[PDB]
């Protein structure tokens, strides 16, 4: 009985897994998950830049960041309005990293931005990235709420 | 050794609820829930309140209930149309009360509403309230089929 | 203790299925499921027919198959482009059957449809069908990419 059971069981639970495993396909399917790409989610909730990259690790993603042209579109498209890209120079003032680390291979920066600008009123200068209509970059105030938009790999 | 054998199995059981637990919130995340704030849904789909009250159980859930304006606006934005509330007057005419228990702590009554006529036994007249596309509140027969929507907690 | 464990296991394993079950009937609500109606999803990707049936087998659906009015609207409502059916002649041609076996029954042909053309060039004729904005249909190569939805049992 014992040892029977137990085998039995160790093989509900590898069908539970095989049975979940294949739930997340189906749930990355209806998020809009292209075949080897990866996708962006959101809940078009608005918040500070710490909140995102928070509710994004809490989901095993990451801020959304653009490596080319083509997720720079796809980012804007799933967010409508603009949201916080997973990009700052919180560490070194002027020095854009991914959150992720690394320094920038693409960037899409409207024109005279990046700018550390103070004038927003908001206390200090502006260390976060926020896409704006037309696709292009500005670094604004890691305060402002933006739309929260999470990355999942491919 | 069964002994081993179980608590490995028990650790691929608490891996296994970890990862469902993610994909639920994940799924949250993608169908509009607010951080710390309640989760509304619907299928789209017309029914009957008993119907409404059925399903939403089944998912562990309940038939959505505004507590204010803010979550009043979320419901109306999710149905898109008339859609039925989890709040019913059958124990006293015109005393309103949550399906969950308790007296109402807020309203959004249409002007000339609730305007069930008084004498109906059980089941008769509107015992029942749907929200309108502008998110007015209206009395009802409960047997009228109204869109499906959920909540589920915060 | 040892017998102890295993009913608390058995325990934990059933739990966990209630609550997968719960998890797929939510994500089935979500999108769209209506009671007793197979559903319909799509990630929006375009790619040709083989790639479809492919992806589809793996989340343990099938290509949509529109078996009346209703379901032909639905799939055009969540494709909201052109898509594939699973429908084709590739067994016989000129007579059309489901990917999962039996003659078509019901249709919605635009007109002139099918024809079975060779003049678009990509070689052969046309075994496949897609469903436009409209609704109607016509039979095009199975080669040409056209949105991926796929249909989950009632
Ligand atoms: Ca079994
Ligand atoms: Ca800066
Ligand atoms: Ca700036
Ligand atoms: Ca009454
Ligand atoms: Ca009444
Ligand atoms: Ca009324
Ligand atoms: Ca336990
Ligand atoms: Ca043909
Ligand atoms: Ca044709
Ligand atoms: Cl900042
Ligand atoms: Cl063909």
């Amino acid at each position: 009985a014992i040892e029977v059971k137990l085998a039995n069981m160790e093989a509900e639970i590898n069908t539970l897994k095989s049975k979940l495993e294949l739930t997340n396909k189906l749930h990355a399917f209806s998020m809009g998950k292209k075949s080897g790409k990866k996708f962006f989610v959101t809940n078009h909730e608005r918040m500070p830049f710490s909140k995102v990259k928070a509710l994004c690790s809490e989901l095993r993603g990451t801020v959304a960041i653009p490596r080319n042209a083509e997720e720079n579109k796809a980012i804007q498209e799933v967010a409508k309005t603009s949201a916080f890209l997973g990009i700052t120079d919180e560490v070194t003032e002027g020095q854009f990293m991914y959150v992720t680390g690394g320094r920038l291979t693409y960037s899409n920066w409207k024109k005279d931005q990046p700018d550390d600008w103070y004038g927003h009123g908001l206390g200090g200068g502006e260390d976060c990235v926020h896409i704006v209509d037309n696709g292009l970059w500005n670094d604004d105030s890691c305060q402002r709420p933006y739309t929260a938009v999470c990355e999942f790999p491919a």
